[PDB]
Parts: C-alpha cells; sequence; structure tokens
C-alpha cells in the first residue's frame, strides 16, 4: 500500500510513508510543515534517479511517476535550491539560517566552495561558538571535528593541534556571542566568497571552446576553464531581456538592443534543462526583490525583530540582576 520514504535535511533524518499517488508537492509540504519552515522558496527535494544522477523532484507530478531510484526507503535530501542576495536581509527565521549555514558549511569543508586559509579559520571559530558555546572548559576539545577544508589542511603543513590552537584563539574572542548570532556571522562571511551560491555547468561556445556557466542570484557568468572564481564576461539579471532554450542550446538575449546575443551549448539535454530551471527560478526571485516586500514578508520581519529584541532585553535584565544581587551582597557583608 504505502511507500517508505526518507527525507534528510542538514540536521534531521525524517521518516515518512507516501501513497502511490502522492505528488512531490504533498511530500514537500509535509517536510516543511514537520520542520516548521515558512521560507520554502529557497528549498527543494533532491534524489538520485535510476541512472545515478542528482535530480530535483518535480512537485506538480507524482513521486512514483519520476525516475526515483528503485530502493526501500526512497532516499531524498532536503536542500536549498536557491540562495538569497543578503543573508541578513532575507534569511528571517532561525531554522532558515541554520539550514543554510549547515549546507554552506558542508560545501566549504568539501572544497566545493573556495575559501582561503585565514577565512576558513575564521569560519571554523563561528561553527565552534555555535556548537561549543561561550568557552576550565576543555583541552583537545576540537580534535573530533571536521573544521577546515582539505585544500587548507593540504597546503598548510600545520600539525592537527596547531590548527585547533589557531581556531581556539578565535573562539575565545567570540565569548559572549549567542549561538544564533554565530550562525549569522558564519553566513555573513561565507556569502562574500566567489563560489558561494553559484551553480556551475560545463558549456561550450559556438567555436567548441570549453567554458563554465555560473547561475547565481544576481545573474549569469561565463568563466574560463582554468578559473571559476573570476568570470570572463558577466550578465546581471537587469541586463538579460530573456534566455532562449532549444535542445542543448541557450541564447542570452540583451536588453541593450545594440549589444550582441550570446550563444552557448550544454553537452547533454539534462544539463540544458537544469540550467533553464535555475535561470527561471533565480530571475523570479530577483524580480520579487526589485518589488518591495509583501505585507506578509514585512510582518514576518517585524515578528523576528520583536523576538530578537525581547531575547536581548531578557538577557540584559538577567545580567543586570547579577550586578544588583552582587552589589547588595557586598553592601550587606561590609557591615561587620
Amino acid at each position: 500500500k504505502t511507500i517508505s520514504v526518507r527525507v534528510t535535511t542538514m540536521d534531521a533524518e525524517l521518516e515518512f510513508a507516501i501513497q502511490p499517488n502522492t505528488t512531490g508537492k504533498q511530500l514537500f509540504d509535509q517536510v516543511v510543515k514537520t520542520i516548521g519552515l515558512r521560507e520554502v522558496w529557497f528549498f527543494g527535494l533532491q534524489y538520485q534517479d535510476t541512472k545515478g544522477f542528482s535530480t530535483w523532484l518535480k512537485l506538480n507530478k507524482k513521486v512514483t511517476a519520476q525516475d526515483v531510484r528503485k530502493e526501500s526507503p526512497l532516499l531524498f535530501k532536503f536542500r536549498a535550491k536557491f540562495y538569497p542576495e543578503d543573508v541578513s536581509e532575507e534569511l528571517i527565521q532561525d531554522i532558515t539560517q541554520r539550514l543554510f549555514f549547515l549546507q554552506v558549511k558542508e560545501g566549504i569543508l568539501n572544497d566545493d566552495i573556495y575559501c582561503p586559509p585565514e577565512t576558513a579559520v575564521l569560519l571554523a571559530s563561528y561553527a565552534v561558538q555555535s556548537k561549543y558555546g561561550d568557552f576550565v572548559h576543555k583541552s583537545g576539545y576540537l580534535a573530533g571535528d571536521k573544521l577546515l577544508p582539505q585544500r587548507v589542511l593540504e597546503q598548510h603543513k600545520l600539525n592537527k593541534d596547531q590548527w585547533e590552537e589557531r581556531i581556539q584563539v578565535w573562539h575565545e574572542e567570540h565569548r559572549g556571542m549567542l549561538r544564533e548570532d554565530a550562525v549569522l556571522e558564519y553566513l555573513k562571511i561565507a556569502q562574500d566568497l566567489e563560489m558561494y551560491g553559484v551553480n556551475y555547468f560545463s558549456i561550450k561556445n559556438k567555436k567548441g571552446s570549453e567554458l563554465w556557466l555560473g547561475v547565481d542570484a544576481l545573474g549569469l557568468n561565463i568563466y574560463e576553464q582554468n578559473d571559476r572564481l573570476t568570470p570572463k564576461i558577466g550578465f546581471p539579471w537587469s541586463e538579460i531581456r530573456n534566455i532562449s532554450f532549444n535542445d542543448k542550446k541557450f541564447v542570452i538575449k540583451p536588453i541593450d538592443k545594440k549589444a550582441p546575443d550570446f550563444v552557448f551549448y550544454a553537452p547533454r539535454l539534462r544539463i540544458n534543462k537544469r540550467i533553464r530551471a535555475l535561470c527561471m527560478g533565480n530571475h523570479e526571485l530577483y524580480m520579487r526583490r526589485r518589488k518591495p516586500d509583501t505585507i506578509e514578508v514585512q510582518q514576518m520581519k517585524a515578528q523576528a525583530r520583536e523576538e530578537k529584541h525581547q531575547k536581548q532585553m531578557e538577557r540584559a535584565m538577567l545580567e543586570n540582576e547579577k550586578k544588583k544581587r552582587e552589589m547588595a551582597e557586598k553592601e550587606k557583608e561590609k557591615i561587620e
């Protein structure tokens, strides 16, 4: 009757049972409802199709109707398909910031997002303040954690302990900072990386030259094969009139009627379709951002501002009572 389904978020292993007629939308809604997520626009469910490829689940189509790998349970990954332009301004809920922080942290540690050594150490200390809190405390406490990318550890011949000492220094500066604030500070720094939130695809021009295509929140970018940090030519969403898609081929059409069209090719149709989905999705988010916030969004932001300010003042009063009780304790004891 039912199909057992596993849905792994960055920090949850959710088990569900779908009906044979369950749509991807029904499954998605249950996932976000269970984790208590409102900002769904950035997210989607990934799966390995029977051919071995990473695929986004189509929500307006039965889960059973797609090329879901024939295993028990069905394995899906809940992850962020789209990135914001600014984490501070667009990642309102703590659940959203934590799920983006863990996915970005994963990408940094796997060498997928280039991060320089000094920045990697700074990032690691924020991950530490979030896990370990304030910090007697502990010695060799960071030995069992994955804290830096492998190219950082490779390039720098620092023994394991020297890295933890270098991060421990940064971790002691952080003392006082909330776990929630460490998560936002990680995202603030991580979002300035060149590879952050960029979807790379291997393309060829009309000549047949091998290039890279980046699809990000602010537009499109063309990279040389030997360099994915610096785009050779960039296309902001504000300058793209449209992108024409036709079987492995895509044409970036400019808003400047004097500017030329740009023709590129995907090696397979799977890749071209993937490009179109991320182009359409990112430009729609971009469109939303140019138009002022929904009253729903303005209120959600105000709600979060009220909650954070209440927590800040609640903590400021506990600290003030510590000084008052201590002050009275000394005022009484002086007597004799």
